[PDB]
């Protein structure tokens, strides 16, 4: 193992997530490791969880600097891509109201590209369906979707410089998962106000605007079908 020297491996990245010292590079160096290393290995995603490292990322959320923001949520999305125990983890650890207050503060784009990909990833865990709903219906309707999709058009409304289509694109996909949540999920998403308003503006602007294969459109049509129907009185 180490023994006073800095080769870099998985246990090593684990062991330099302390809590307490907040030195950016040290939290960077450890997070992007467990990034790249989780990226296309399935036994490193089961290593880190077995080393009790999504715990330690999830801590280091409360950093205020970009670059340690970045290597802990590409990290975090890529440990739960495709390993069910690790979704469940970052849920049963409420990892997704402090991943959406990250969300809602970061001024860094793609940080917002990581933490929605990883929420969408979470979502098509069955058992996280429901959670998902309760824990981050909401805010992604109201920072992402809403603002993102340009509706209502007669209220002109501003563009938003700090959206853009891939964290839409990854957003349109958590809540196509979410959607087939059962009837009681289903009847919390078509009531948030505005939701369904706002997906229905966004593909008929992709028509008008000749984008016919816009695959944020393909996810927005999968919703309404999920969504859109009511019963009768």
């Amino acid at each position: 193992g180490s023994n006073a020297d800095m080769e870099m491996t998985l246990e090593r990245a684990v062991s330099m997530l302390e809590a307490d010292h907040m030195l950016p590079s040290r939290i960077s160096a450890a997070a992007t490791f467990i990034q790249h290393e989780c990226f296309q290995k399935s036994e490193a995603r089961k290593r880190v969880n077995q080393l009790r490292g999504i715990l330690k990322l999830l801590q280091l959320l409360k950093v205020q600097n970009e670059d340690v923001q970045r290597a802990v949520c590409g990290a975090l999305r890529n440990l739960v891509f495709e390993d069910n125990d690790n979704k469940l983890e970052v849920a049963e650890l409420n990892g997704v109201p402090r991943l959406l207050q990250v969300l809602k503060q970061t001024r860094d784009l793609e940080t917002k590209k990581q933490i929605t990909g990883l929420l969408w990833n979470l979502s098509s865990n069955d058992k996280l369906k429901n959670l998902m709903i309760t824990e981050a219906l909401l805010t992604l309707t109201e920072n992402i979707i809403i603002p993102f999709s340009g509706w209502p058009e007669g209220d002109y409304p501003k563009a938003n410089g700090l959206l853009d289509f891939d964290i839409f694109y990854n957003v349109t996909g958590c809540l196509r998962n979410m959607s087939s949540a059962g009837a009681d999920g289903r009847k919390a998403m078509r009531r948030c106000d505005g939701l369904i308003d706002s997906l229905v503006h966004y593909v008929r602007g992709t028509i008008a605007d000749y984008q016919p294969d816009d695959k944020a459109t393909e996810n927005c049509v999968c919703i309404l079908h999920n969504l859109s129907y009511q019963l009768e009185a």
